[PDB]
């Protein structure tokens, strides 16, 4: 099963995606290596930040994509709630309520509640992993609309969005809700 997912690899190009603090929701705390993210017991006080997510946990890498094929993977380990992908630069971070779909400018799955696993359409897309991964693969195509994930240990494909049009630069995108000991940290580049 792994041989695509290696094939895809070697032609899409590795990303070093480090985490923008500016972004991050009040109730995450981002490493000082800004490679993980954690969700802390209560909120930091932080002044006001045009670039900070309000509403949604959440939080962004500092570099976003206009074109090109690039990849990246999220250590996940055992965390029992996740979900990451990306987003476009121009989602509504200061209201509340938005529903994260790609229609508002967000295309990711993860974890809820220990196993299950969703992508997050409208509705939302039920998944069956056979396996629960560890490591996950995000593999963006800008100029086809490819965002898709795989399982980065064996590459076995979890789920591909329905071919998207993107007009806005893409952030990878990291979302928690729960407090739990598992960061959620960004694999480097070999
Ligand atoms: C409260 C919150 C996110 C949960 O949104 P939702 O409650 O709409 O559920 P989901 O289907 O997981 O997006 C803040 O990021």
């Amino acid at each position: 099963g792994a041989a695509y997912h290696e094939w895809k690899m070697a032609l899409f190009k590795p990303a070093d995606v480090i985490l923008d603090p500016d972004t991050a929701n009040a109730i995450l705390l981002v490493s000082e290596d800004q490679r993980s993210v954690q969700r802390a017991e209560e909120p930091r006080d932080l002044p006001d930040n045009p670039e900070r997510f309000e509403w949604h946990y959440c939080v962004l890498g500092c570099e976003n994509f206009t074109s090109g094929r690039h990849y990246w993977e999220v250590e996940v380990g055992d965390r029992k709630e996740w979900h990451i992908g990306v987003c476009s630069k121009n989602v509504e971070r200061k209201k509340g309520w938005v529903k994260m779909t790609p229609e508002n400018g967000y295309w990711t799955m993860g974890l809820t509640d220990g196993n299950k696993y969703r992508a997050l359409t409208e509705p939302r897309t039920n998944l069956k992993l056979p396996e629960p991964p560890r490591k996950v693969g995000i593999f963006l195509d800008y100029e086809t609309g490819e965002i898709s994930f795989y399982n980065a240990t064996d590459g076995s494909h979890i789920y591909t969005f329905p071919h998207a049009s993107f007009s806005e630069p893409l952030y990878p995108v990291f979302r928690i809700l729960t407090l739990e000991p598992t960061a959620l940290t960004i694999c480097p580049i070999p």
